[PDB]
This record gives structure tokens, C-alpha cells and sequence, in this order.
């Protein structure tokens, strides 16, 4: 009943199913598995998964698609392990006493050597779609008081406290994914979502004033050209926008492209990750907000 969280990868290198995928052995458990781990307090579930990785097995890595969840009976209660392909971008692995190997092998192999059934299914997921993709992360700015009740949105609102410790811990979340460029609907809201995220990367952030509740009503076709614009560019975009525009865009992209997202969502504060494999989604991947389970 009480769930434990835990996030975990399908860590992949160059050697389509060309890659090799890390599996780890665990002393403690004569075990054969998936590096993962339990979220320490404030994480959430891709800065675990990410931290895992290079615990477990020495490599930095980048995620990409979420692969589904695994849960499984536990003293404490259940179990709840949400998994990530994630490309390596290097590093060693050193035996120790909690990890004492690591294999590379092809996805057919490696479907041998993990013993845990739903450990195999989550490399079937990682197989059925492309791994090596791009990613667009839509963020829904952080919580921000709230408006007026007269009709109309509040342009210069600010984040609430609340709000501002939501856009602290988006940076190590979005940082996971690999986010390159920074991107916000011209509302100062939206803009402080991702300004913590800014001084990380020392970027600035490109205003988007088609993106807006008011601009998306008025003009919806002119904001899912913006999008795909925004989502064509190279490096890895981070989209942050309110929560009239999300829904629309989202089901959109993902009824023309036939994905069908895992899990759905709109909290402010919350994320999707959308993969991309040359321009097509592949992926649509519902990010609780980081203070929300
Ligand atoms: N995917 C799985 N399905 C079913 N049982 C599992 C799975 N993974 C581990 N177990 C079993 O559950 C028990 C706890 O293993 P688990 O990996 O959760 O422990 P842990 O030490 O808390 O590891 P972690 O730090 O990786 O969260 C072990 O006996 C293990 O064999
Ligand atoms: N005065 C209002 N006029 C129009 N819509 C409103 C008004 N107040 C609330 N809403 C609706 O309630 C939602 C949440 O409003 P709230 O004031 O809680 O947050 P918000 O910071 O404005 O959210 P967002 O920027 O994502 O729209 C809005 O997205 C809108 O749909
Ligand atoms: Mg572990």
C-alpha cells in the first residue's frame, strides 16, 4: 500500500537494434537487472534515473523516451520503478561490492541475461521505437498565486513561493534530458519557470508571444507552426507555456503522429517530454510536477 519510487534505464551505446545495452550484476542478490535506484528526497523520477545510472555503472548518460513502469510487492508495501532509454555519454565502470559487474550486450542477449520478466518487457519497449532521438520538453509554469476573478489573464503575475522552488527543481529535471535552448510564452510567469534553468545553462530565454493562452485562442494554427518551428531547430528545446495551450498542442502532435502518451496530465509545474526521431514523434512522455508524487 505505502509505494516506494524508485526510476531506473536501458542504458544504450553504439555497438535500430545495432546498440548494446548495460546490464548489472548485484552481488547482494545474485541478480541479473536494470540499473535503477530509489528517489532521495526532492528528486524526481529522471534525476534519479540519471544519478543511477552513473552510480551504478560510472557512465554519464542522456534519457530520452520513457520505457513504462514496473511495480512488484516489497515489505514497505509496492514497489514503483519508472524506467528511461538513456544514451551514454561515456565513463568506466569499477566493480565494487554492491555492483561487482556490468555487461554490454546486444538488446536479443541482453534479453537472456536479465532474469526479472518485467525487466524484459521494459527492453521490449526500448526496442519497439527509435532510441537515438531528440527531445522537446513543454513546460506548464510553476504554481503563481492566482488570478483575478474578472474575466482575462494577468501578464506580470509572478511565481508564488511554491512556484519558485518548482522552477529550482526543474533544473536538475530538465538538465536530464539534455535541454540546450530555453524558450517562454511572454508571460513573466512562464518566463521565472525556467530562469533558475537559464543561469545553469547561462542562456537566455526566447519569448514566445504566439504561445500565450490569449494568442493560442486567437491564432491556434500560427502556434502549432511555432511548435514544429521551435521543435525543427537543433539542440534540444524547452517550451514553457500555460495551461489552456498545452492540452491542445499535445493532443494534436500526438493524434497526427499516432503516440499514444503512457500517462496524461496538466499541472502547473509539469512536463512533457516529447521524443523525436528525424521530425516524427516517437514519444509523449507526462511529467508530474516536481513536489507532486
Ligand atoms: N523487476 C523485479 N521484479 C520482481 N522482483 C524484483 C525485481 N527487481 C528486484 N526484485 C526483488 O525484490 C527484492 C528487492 O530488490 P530491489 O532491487 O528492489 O532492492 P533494493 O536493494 O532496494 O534495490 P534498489 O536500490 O535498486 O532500489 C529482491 O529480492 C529482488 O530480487
Ligand atoms: N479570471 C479568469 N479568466 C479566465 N480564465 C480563468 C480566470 N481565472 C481562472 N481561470 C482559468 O483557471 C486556470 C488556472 O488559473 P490560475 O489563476 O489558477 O492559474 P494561472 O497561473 O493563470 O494558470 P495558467 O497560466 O496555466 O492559465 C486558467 O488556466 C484558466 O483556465
Ligand atoms: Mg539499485
Amino acid at each position: 500500500k505505502h509505494t516506494v519510487r524508485a526510476a531506473g534505464a536501458v542504458l544504450w551505446r553504439d555497438a535500430p537494434a545495432t546498440v548494446e545495452v548495460a546490464v548489472i550484476h548485484r552481488p547482494r542478490y545474485d541478480d541479473w537487472s536494470l540499473p535503477k535506484g530509489k528517489l532521495d528526497q526532492g528528486e524526481t523520477e529522471p534525476v534519479a534515473a540519471a544519478r543511477e545510472i552513473h552510480e551504478e555503472t560510472g557512465h554519464t548518460a542522456v534519457l530520452g523516451r520513457r520505457l513504462g513502469r514496473v511495480t512488484y510487492p516489497i515489505p514497505q508495501g509496492t514497489k514503483r520503478v519508472w524506467y528511461w532509454a538513456a544514451k551514454s555519454t561515456g565513463g568506466d565502470f569499477s566493480p565494487n561490492d554492491e555492483v561487482d559487474k556490468l555487461v554490454w550486450l546486444p538488446v536479443d542477449a541482453a534479453m537472456d541475461q536479465l532474469q526479472y520478466p518485467d525487466d524484459r518487457k521494459v527492453l521490449r519497449r526500448f526496442v519497439k521505437r527509435p532510441v537515438d532521438t531528440k527531445t522537446v520538453l513543454v513546460v506548464r509554469h510553476g504554481t503563481a498565486g492566482r488570478r483575478s476573478r474578472y474575466k482575462g489573464d494577468d501578464r506580470k503575475r509572478p511565481l508564488d513561493k511554491r512556484g519558485r522552488a518548482q522552477a529550482e527543481a526543474l533544473v536538475a529535471q530538465l538538465m536530464a534530458f539534455g535541454a540546450t535552448t530555453l524558450y517562454a510564452a511572454d508571460r513573466v510567469r512562464c518566463h521565472q519557470t525556467i530562469e533558475p534553468l537559464a543561469q545553469e545553462l547561462d542562456q537566455l530565454i526566447h519569448n514566445e508571444p504566439l504561445l500565450t493562452e490569449e494568442a493560442y485562442a486567437a491564432d491556434h494554427k500560427a502556434a502549432r507552426k511555432r511548435l514544429l518551428e521551435i521543435a525543427g531547430r537543433p539542440g534540444n528545446p524547452v517550451i514553457c507555456t500555460q495551461g489552456k495551450v498545452i492540452p491542445g498542442l499535445i493532443e494534436w502532435w500526438c493524434e497526427r503522429a499516432k503516440v499514444r502518451p503512457e500517462t496524461t496530465g496538466n499541472r502547473k509545474g509539469s512536463t512533457w517530454v516529447l521524443s523525436l526521431s528525424d521530425g516524427e514523434l516517437v514519444g509523449a512522455d507526462y511529467l508530474s510536477p516536481p513536489d507532486e508524487k
